[PDB]
């Protein structure tokens, strides 16, 4: 009573650990069985009203390879999303550790993962906004799955929201000169997730500022080769990056092509 599907009663989480500091994550179980993570979004963060009705929609999106919603806790403030735990936390993180010596098998198949979770996304028309690998994360059995789709939207602190701490470098030139937000400025940021993979966590355009990136990228320039990537995976990070947007591959096209090289280089 009280509480719609999308919503969780904050009475059944039982808190267990800080995760990190939107605001804060904490680790935490829900009705004592099932782990959680909650995170408690700072008062005045957040257009909250506008968020709680997309969570609605949210809930119903369901891929093994994108953190699942369990839903929203919305009758108090701060409000909380509740997901499921991934374990071994931020993409970024994990690849910027040099213990796991990864193979590029592994690079591939995390490449793979956020491809699946995005021709997912795509077949439903929804945009991500701000792929990353600061925004995926990775769970106990080193398995991807992409996080924080279309959050950027509800947020309301201006620096995030336009083209300085918008996504430069992971955005196309038509988004970067004119706004123009669509499938394909995806497309272009999985690429550019790619090379974040395959150079082991690299910040993308690492000499250069958000200035210099967008001045680059304009200009007809792009990401080089990172020296993990065979010829065949970098043709296909570099195909996410035409000029012109409609030449740039679907999801389903890149999951082909991905599929391709797995085969090739097993
Ligand atoms: C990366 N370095 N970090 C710090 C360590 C904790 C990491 C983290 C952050 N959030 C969650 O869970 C999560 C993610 C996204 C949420 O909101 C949401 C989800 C889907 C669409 C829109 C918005 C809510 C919670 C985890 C986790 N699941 O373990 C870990 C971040």
């Amino acid at each position: 009573l009280g509480y719609g599907s999308w919503e969780i009663d904050p009475k059944d989480l039982t808190f267990l650990k800080e995760l990190g500091t939107f605001g804060v994550v904490k680790y935490g179980k829900w009705r004592g069985q099932y782990d959680v993570a909650i995170k408690m979004i700072k008062e005045g963060s957040m257009s909250e009203d506008e968020f709680i009705e997309e969570a609605k929609v949210m809930m119903n999106l369901s891929h093994e390879k994108l953190v699942q919603l369990y839903g929203v806790c919305t009758k108090q403030r701060p409000i909380f999303i509740i997901t499921e735990y991934m374990a071994n936390g931020c993409l970024l993180n994990y690849l910027r550790e040099m213990r796991h010596r990864f193979q590029t098998q592994q690079l591939l198949e995390m490449c793979k993962d956020v491809c699946e979770a995005m021709e997912y996304l795509e077949s439903k028309q929804f945009l991500h906004r701000d792929l990353a690998a600061r925004n995926c994360l990775v769970n106990d059995q080193g398995v991807v799955k992409v996080s924080d789709f279309g959050l950027s939207r509800y947020v309301l602190d201006d620096e995030y929201t336009s083209s300085s701490k918008f996504p430069v470098r992971w955005s196309p030139p038509e988004v970067l000169m004119y706004s123009k937000f669509s499938s394909k400025s995806d497309i272009w940021a999985f690429g550019v997730l790619m090379w974040e993979i395959y150079s082991l966590g690299k910040m993308p355009y690492e000499r250069f500022t958000n200035s210099e990136t967008a001045e680059h990228i304009a200009q007809g320039l792009r990401l080089y080769r990172p020296h993990l990537a065979s010829e065949k995976v970098y043709t296909i990070m570099y195909s996410c990056w035409h000029e012109k947007a409609d030449e740039r591959p679907t999801f389903k096209i890149l999951l082909s092509n991905i599929l391709d090289v797995m085969d090739e280089e097993s």
